[PDB]
């Protein structure tokens, strides 16, 4: 029995919620606070422990961009602190290949990065890799086929549709089939080895409609839309569905948990944030 | 009868409140909202329209830099596009001269504009001019003997103290005498033949000290502050007197609007506008 983490978020400023979801039950648990408040980060797992990983602590009477590292151990309600990365990485995307942390973009200030760094825990240290050939915040990553897939976000004049992957073992980045649909901010994870970016804005709208990605075939293809429009959502898998949580519609941050069954190509709503949120980090242990 | 009209502005958000003081029985319309969320734009009227220039757009999902220019007409309640400008222009200064807009500094993403452009409504055009010796962002903006005065702001470094002057003749800028006080986002105007410069950030706290410059003695003297310390605030003159409207605190978003006359060297909260916010564009007509 696993649960859903949602840490972080904004709403009115950042926060620094940690909150479990149980699929299994439908109850939430109210864990220990983040240390600093972010929102715009991402959440990973690795060897059982959660990691928060980058965001922005946005507050009335000040602004800070976030470069940490921050791990939670669930047996122990407990965070603790890792180094940090190069540079702070607001709007961040993650993903992890064989217990390592990928930092991919993200914004400082007006600095929308292309750069990528990656965390080996053992000897908690980050790394340069090879940057994207893209700058990319509110970007979504996506681990398939031990690649690191980054689709759509925003370069820092447009919003984008492109996606890239990169190559751990040839450090290397390629572009691929751009979506469908401009997206920065979207819901981006694997299922049943597709690639689904569900959500996002394109500048000037919040989306709901969802599309996935087939290697073999290199297709954009839509799928079923989310029941609400969200931008800066928090997405998982967890037992062959995803789970969304929160975002924003454009009037107001969701508190809306919606599931999406690859069966029957079908959303609905399965639970609720104890209150209504943009921009967390999501994961599953 | 004239009005004072403030149009944009932020609270958390951009907004897109055009909204209508009357002095005379202290009353509030609310007039058809901007098209586009805008902060830190500036107002202007030429021939009873007024416009709305620069600024950006912060959404929780993402920000974008404006170089848009609207024209509002208080006889139809309606707004219209009109060109753009060259560049986006966030935390713009604008001054009028023979009816002509002057769009001076701001910011886009990283850079910080010394770049000036002069709008004629009656070609619907905009057109570069001299640029400043200084880059400025934050930069108020008064028109004093046809000429355009440049007044601190934001170099993308320090804040500034410096002032400058523009020479429609000549198309060239020149130094004036420097500010006591350092002061980016001030609200700055003319009346009674001086160039007031009210509040504002001087790097490290928001200000209420106001001074005003005297051309024939080429001298900045203090006057009386205001009761609020405000960065980031409208302006605008009435009937012989300064009102300022909103801005920052450095933890709260203002409502206030404090009214300055000359004669008594005093200022008095005179009304508060529907809800608090900063960087609102301000004109009179």
């Amino acid at each position: 029995g696993r649960l859903i983490y949602t840490a972080g978020g904004y709403f009115r400023q950042s926060l620094s919620y940690l909150e479990a979801y149980n699929p299994s039950d439908g109850t939430w648990l109210r864990l220990a606070d983040l240390q600093v408040p972010r929102s715009g980060l991402a959440g990973c797992v690795v060897g059982g422990l959660l990691y928060a990983v980058g965001g922005r602590n946005n507050s009335p009477d000040g602004n800070t961009d976030s470069s940490a590292l921050d791990c939670y151990n669930p047996m122990t309600n407990q965070w603790s602190p890792c180094a940090p990365m190069s540079v702070p990485r607001n709007r961040i995307g993650v993903g992890v290949i064989d217990g390592h942390i990928y930092a991919v973009g993200g914004s400082h200030g007006c600095i929308h990065h292309n750069s990528v760094e990656r965390y080996e825990p053992e000897r908690d240290e980050w790394h340069l890799v090879a940057p994207m050939l893209t700058r990319r915040i509110g970007v979504g990553v996506a681990v398939l086929n031990r690649l690191l897939y980054a689709v759509g976000g925003f370069d820092g004049t447009n919003r984008l549709n492109s996606a890239e992957c990169y190559y751990p073992e040839r450090n290397e980045w390629r572009m691929i089939t751009a979506m469908n649909t401009i997206r920065s901010g979207a819901g981006v994870c694997v299922l049943h080895n597709c690639i689904y970016a569900a959500g996002g804005y394109d500048g000037q709208d919040q989306l709901n409609s969802v599309e996935r990605y087939d290697v073999e075939t290199e297709t954009w293809t839509f799928v079923a839309p989310m029941k609400h429009r969200r931008s800066a959502l928090g997405i998982t898998v967890h037992q062959g569905r995803i789970y969304v949580l929160g975002g924003y519609d454009g009037h107001t941050f969701l508190d809306s948990v919606e599931c999406y069954d690859p069966d029957t190509d079908t959303w609905s709503e399965v639970t609720r944030m104890t209150s209504g949120r943009s921009g967390v980090g999501v994961a599953v242990t």
